[PDB]
RNA sequence: UUACCAUCAACAUGGAAACUUGGCUC
RNA sequence: GAGCCAAGUUUCCAUGUUGAUGGUA
């Protein structure tokens, strides 16, 4: 609505592409009615049809979504319409009952605007798959694996600070043209006796979609004794056969009467949904196709859209709307007019942050990546590693030997005084050799700095066991190396340099720093990791900078009980982190910068109105401690795609471009920042919502601080999407949620052990 | 699990509106 | 009746990370 002033001073203007705008409003008022269909029919197709047949009284200018109706003229307080079914001529009483009077400029009409856009861009003959609409005629077919890809648009009208836009982005829906009945026919041809077990093992857990009501269901069972000539209850105590339920109530003809039923039992809601495999289709790239290089090469090439290809598909949508007379008529009866082009803005590109080291402080590039620029110069703090151990199994003499030999080669210009390791052979590849050898060597020798292990293949139970032994049982920093990582000796120097910098990091060593312009500040990140497999323990990692250069990050994790508020545990995280800051800096920080992750748009008021008051009131566990807290909420935000205006076309945006208007929300002071270097696709800018700013921060200074903290991540040698404490607390939350399952030892918490 | 980034297949959570059901209720 | 709680359905959305392919360092 109102144009907030969030713009800064520095940075270079950059012309950017965007989404679409059309609702310069000309309708007078919208009247929202609820429609009751007696007897009950749930299919939106002929429900929309019979509401169109009462155009004499309802008008021709409607907006319908099955149960909620919108007019621009006010009817009576109830209307009893008479309709006849197109199938069996059943007299159906329609009850047009006025529920709401919506002003068209308000945010209550955003679902109505979305319903009328799904109307107009459904009138382009684009089919409904999942949430979005996809072109079935501009498709591309992969007949070697029975797929089609439909290039469509996830399009939603949303009101932002610069106006009330249509966010359209180019999605690509993967439609498996073979139905679950057709896939079962293919399996029945492929497998004769064990067709039932193989189709069960492929099908259960996997996701099908019914296209008539476009609902996705996880197959939880297949029942073969049931057959759709049998009857089921239509929601009010009425038996009806499935062919009658799909012909009388859905209008379409079931061809095969021998097919089984698909059972999706929801979360405990409770009721066995029975589905038809003729009208169920699988979704997903097939398992015989992912290993094929060519098919996924075409699929990847055509979903990796350049900004020219993305804007070309959006302007194809615009031209299809404008060239269609009935679609432009259906949009313009509500006073809505689409623009001739996608919206454009003038964002700003943030300046390049200098990466500092021990002796050589260097500015970055336009690429914003310093892989080569950091492994030939001295790191700012390398503690020397003499007594370390390296563990390798029986089939890994050569790769481990060249790993340590090349490590001794590259540790010269990096600045690590590495010694030859303990050459620990591992007898085999189970838990009770690796784990037992590590703690038995750890008990005898108390001067081990870093334990490095080599794992063959990719396993989660063993890596969890090494990190469980090295974080909560025997506190020692540990590094885990894959053996397919070290398979190629060609590009092995850069990855061995990154491994050496990672073992420098886990030992408490410092890699690089950025020039923080403000003083005496404490940067904090958390990340709630919501648990879907252990019973709702939203484990809160917590990473807090404890020095003036923001290179030492003391981290604590707190576990949360189900339906337990985060008061008594995030209070402990804050008081422990301020106590650690009191030991190190011997004063108190004048600013605390907090970055939140794991927040949807409906939890913004909960975060801003419950959790920041409880943290600012839990700051009173010290004497007269009232700092200047700043809270940010981070959201990757994969809906928006910025383009860049090359003098002929649209190119990928430069790393570090920010936009702080016209897509931003009206209720907060916030922005979208593209920090990393994106080389394929359009980049995904990250939404940073300032729910609290007690420090009187500048509009420019949060951009520079969030970008400087995007440089600050020591596990990737360039800029990254989220800030460094966001990814630190993110991996800390993964460690404590999926790997450790319990808070780590405190003596490791002075270092970045989780990297 | 040396990373990071794109996009796809999903699942899960949360918000808002309308309706329905069951308790309270001036 | 006004209002609140709880649950469901239907619309509209939003976020997250699970698995994949890729990319380059
Ligand atoms: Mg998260």
């Amino acid at each position: 609505k109102e144009l907030l002033v969030k713009q800064g001073s520095k940075g270079t203007p950059q012309s950017l592409g965007l989404n679409l705008i059309k609702i310069q409003c000309h309708n007078e008022a919208v009247y929202q009615y609820h429609v009751t269909f007696s007897p009950s029919v749930e299919c939106k197709s002929m429900r929309f049809g019979m509401l169109k047949d009462h155009q004499s009284v309802t008008g021709n200018v409607t907006a319908f979504d099955g149960s909620i109706l919108y007019l621009p003229v006010k009817l009576q307080q109830v209307v009893e319409l008479k309709s006849q079914r197109k199938t069996d001529d059943a007299e159906i009483s329609i009850k047009i009952q006025l529920t709401k009077i919506l002003e068209p400029c308000s945010d209550l009409c955003i679902p109505f605007y979305n319903v009328v856009f799904r109307r107009v861009m459904k009138l382009l003959d684009m089919k409904l798959v999942g949430r979005n609409f996809y072109d079935p005629t501009s498709a591309m077919v992969l007949q070697q694996h029975r797929l089609q890809i439909w290039p469509g648009y996830a399009a939603s009208i949303r009101r932002t600070d610069g106006g009330l836009f249509l966010l359209a982005d180019v999605s690509h829906k993967v439609i498996r043209n073979d139905s679950v009945l057709d896939v079962m026919h293919a399996i029945y041809q492929q497998n004769k006796e064990h067709f039932q077990d193989e189709c069960s093992k492929l099908l259960v857990g996997s996701i099908v979609i019914t296209r008539y009501n476009n609902r996705t269901y996880r197959i939880d069972d297949v029942d073969w004794n049931k057959t759709p000539k049998d009857s089921f209850v239509m929601s009010d105590g009425k038996e009806i056969t499935f062919l009658e339920y799909y012909s009388k109530n859905y209008g379409i003809t079931v061809k095969e009467d021998d097919q089984p039923l698909l059972i999706h039992r929801p979360s405990e809601l409770k009721g066995e949904i029975l589905l038809l495999p003729e009208l169920s289709f699988m979704t997903g790239i097939p398992e015989k196709m992912k290993k094929d290089f060519r098919a996924m090469k075409d699929l990847t090439q055509q979903i990796n859209l350049s900004p020219k290809q993305h804007h070309g598909a959006l302007e194809c949508l615009l031209q299809r709307i404008s060239q269609n007379e009935t679609a432009s008529n259906e949009l313009t009866r509500w006073g809505l007019s689409l623009h001739k082009d996608v919206h454009k803005i003038e964002g700003r590109l943030l300046p390049m942050e200098r990466i500092n080291l021990r002796n050589t402080s260097f500015v970055t590039s336009e690429d914003l990546n310093w892989v080569k620029e950091v492994t030939r110069d001295a790191s700012i703090l390398t503690i020397p590693m003499h007594f370390w151990a390296l563990f390798y199994p029986k089939r890994a003499m050569d790769q481990a030997r060249e790993l340590v030999n090349m490590l001794e080669k590259i540790a010269g210009p990096i600045g690590m005084r590495i010694s030859p390791p303990a050459w620990v052979e591992l007898k085999d590849d189970r838990i009770e050799t690796y784990i037992r050898t590590i703690q038995s060597l750890l008990g005898v020798e108390g001067k081990i700095q870093m334990v490095v292990c080599i794992i063959m293949g990719t396993r989660d139970d063993l890596y969890g066991a090494i990190k469980k032994l090295c974080c909560v049982q025997s506190p020692v920093p540990s590094q885990v190396i894959n053996v397919r990582t070290i398979g190629q000796p060609t590009r092995l120097r850069s990855v061995a340099q990154k491994i050496l910098l990672q073992m420098n990091c886990k030992l408490g060593g410092e890699l690089w720093g950025v020039d923080i312009p403000l003083k005496q500040l404490m940067v904090i990140g958390m990340d709630v990791y919501h648990d879907p497999s252990r019973g709702m323990r939203s484990v809160v990692g917590f990473v807090a900078s404890i020095n003036l250069t923001l290179t030492k990050w003391y981290s604590r994790v707190v576990f949360q009980m189900p339906h337990q508020e985060i008061v008594d545990s995030l209070k402990l995280c804050l008081v422990g982190s301020l106590k650690k800051y009191y030991e190190v800096n011997h004063c108190l920080p004048e600013k605390i910068v907090v970055y939140r992750d794991g927040v949807s748009d409906g939890q913004l008021k909960t975060v801003a109105n419950y959790e920041i008051p409880q943290l600012q009131k839990c700051f009173e566990a010290f004497d007269n401690y009232h700092p200047k807290m700043v809270v940010f909420v981070v959201q990757k935000a994969i809906s928006t795609n910025l383009y860049l205006a090359a003098p002929d076309h649209f190119v990928t945006p430069s790393p570090g471009t920010v936009v702080d208007h016209t897509i931003t929300s009206c209720e907060w002071v916030d922005f979208y920042l593209l920090a990393h270097h994106v080389r394929q696709g359009c980049g995904i800018p990250t939404h940073y919502i300032c729910v609290l700013n007690t420090a009187n921060l500048s509009p420019d200074h949060m951009q520079r601080l969030t970008f400087k903290l995007c440089h600050m991540y020591w596990n990737w040698p360039g800029t990254i999407r989220v800030p460094a404490p966001c990814k630190y607390a993110h991996k800390l939350a993964f460690l404590s949620g999926q790997i450790l399952h319990h808070e780590p030892a405190i003596q490791l918490c002075g270092n970045l052990f989780f990297l």
